[PDB]
């Protein structure tokens, strides 16, 4: 008598890490194959990875990933001949969301404060595991989670944000990507006087010890205070 396994839909938001598990072990009895894929193709959607020794589904989207993506979470055994005989198929969505709004609250109206570091990277080109153990490389200088950073493209070529009230340089000398903004939240209306002591960042960035912890040469990093929302 065959047992139907329903998985909750999630939700991303474009340049935050996500993470999952998925419940294999419900899934797949009797040592099955579990596949698990884009509904109706073979991959995964591009910015989404699965890691089945620890059953973890996990990503970091992009502006072009916005929307919902389908899921199928299919169970096959194998037979005799080598063939993958279906079993069955679990299918969840999740829907990528737009914005996150530079929050992990800080009061409405109230600017929250930014720190970006500018990195000679382009996320395009990265999988999405490249794109989380990049954020993971980055906690020992942000003392902040995984989850709680921020990873999006520079547009319009802009690596300078010229309303940061401190700054400092990286390593490289070049810039030959498109860019990509690291960022994090350092508190609410802060100002140079109350911003927390951020020598373990600007100290490793001009250095290279940051470039080198993250595998990316640093252009600079700033703080600066951006309008809620």
């Amino acid at each position: 008598v065959p047992t139907v396994v329903g998985i909750p839909d999630g939700t991303a938001v474009i340049g935050r890490s996500f993470r999952v598990s998925i419940p294999t072990d419900l899934i797949a009895s009797s040592g099955e194959i579990i596949k698990v894929s884009a509904a109706g193709k073979e991959a995964l959607p591009s910015w989404l990875h699965w890691d089945p020794h620890s059953h973890i589904l996990e990503g970091l989207p992009l502006d072009t990933d916005k929307g919902v993506h389908y899921i199928s979470v299919s169970a096959a055994r194998l037979g005799a001949n080598g063939s993958h005989v279906p079993q069955t198929s679990s299918v969840f969505s999740i829907e990528v969301y737009p914005e996150d709004h530079n929050e992990p609250a800080c009061a409405a109206d109230e600017p929250v404060t930014v720190l970006t570091v500018i990195l000679d990277a382009d996320l395009t080109k990265m999988t999405p595991k490249q794109r989380i153990d990049l954020l993971n490389r980055m906690q020992s200088f942000s003392e902040v989670e995984l989850h709680n950073m921020k990873l999006v493209p520079v547009v319009n070529n802009r690596l300078f944000d010229m309303s940061a009230f401190m700054a400092g340089p990286g390593n490289a000398k070049k810039v030959v990507e498109n860019g990509a903004l690291l960022s994090w939240k350092l508190g609410c209306s802060l100002n140079q006087n109350s911003v927390p002591d951020i020598r373990g960042v600007e100290t490793p960035a001009r250095e290279g010890a940051m470039s080198a912890q993250l595998g990316y040469p640093v252009v600079g990093w700033h703080i600066a205070n951006k309008k809620p929302t």
